[PDB]
C-alpha cells in the first residue's frame, strides 16, 4: 500500500507505561500499533519492492600486469598493460555491442577465467554473491547492457546482462 512516510493529525509516537518500547498512537480513532500510519495525506501508491532475486550476467576476464594471480589457461603468466588491458575489453565492447562477435563466443576464446566453462555467463546469481563492484554494476546494468572496464582482484572484467 501507500509509502507511509509521514505522520497526520492524531497520530503521535508514544513509550508504553514506565517502559522503554516506542510506539505509534493515534487519538483520532484512538488507535496503537507500531510500524509508520498514514504518509502526511492519505492516498499512496507510488511504491515498487519485487525485482528478481537473481540475474543472469555475462562477462570477461581480461588478467593484467597488477593481477594478483596473472595465469589461467589462457597463460601462464599474464601481463597485460594499462593499454593492451582495456585495448582488450573496450575492442570486445566495439564488436560485440556491433553484434559481429557474440559476447558468448567473444568471453570463451578470451575468457581467461574459468567462465570459458560458460562463455563468460557466470548464470543467475544472487546479488551479493560476486564481487561487490560486479554486483552493483551487474544489477546496475539494464537487461543487455555491456559494462566497461572493472578492475577487480584478477584484472579488468566486462559484463554483459542477459536477462
Amino acid at each position: 500500500m501507500a509509502d507511509e512516510e509521514k505522520l497526520p493529525p492524531g497520530w503521535e509516537k508514544r513509550m508504553s507505561r514506565s517502559s522503554g518500547r516506542v510506539y505509534y498512537f493515534n487519538h483520532i480513532t484512538n488507535a496503537s500499533q507500531w510500524e509508520r500510519p498514514s504518509g502526511n495525506s492519505s492516498s499512496g501508491g507510488k511504491n515498487g519492492q519485487g525485482e528478481p532475486a537473481r540475474v543472469r550476467c555475462s562477462h570477461l576476464l581480461v588478467k593484467h600486469s597488477q593481477s594478483r594471480r596473472p595465469s589461467s589457461w589462457r597463460q601462464e603468466k599474464i601481463t597485460r598493460t594499462k593499454e593492451e588491458a582495456l585495448e582488450l575489453i573496450n575492442g570486445y565492447i566495439q564488436k560485440i555491442k556491433s553484434g559481429e562477435e557474440d559476447f558468448e563466443s567473444l568471453a570463451s576464446q578470451f575468457s581467461d577465467c574459468s567462465s570459458a566453462k560458460a562463455r563468460g555467463d557466470l548464470g543467475a546469481f544472487s546479488r551479493g554473491q560476486m564481487q561487490k563492484p560486479f554486483e552493483d554494476a551487474s544489477f546496475a546494468l539494464r537487461t543487455g547492457e555491456m559494462s566497461g572496464p572493472v578492475f577487480t582482484d584478477s584484472g579488468i572484467h566486462i559484463i554483459l546482462r542477459t536477462e
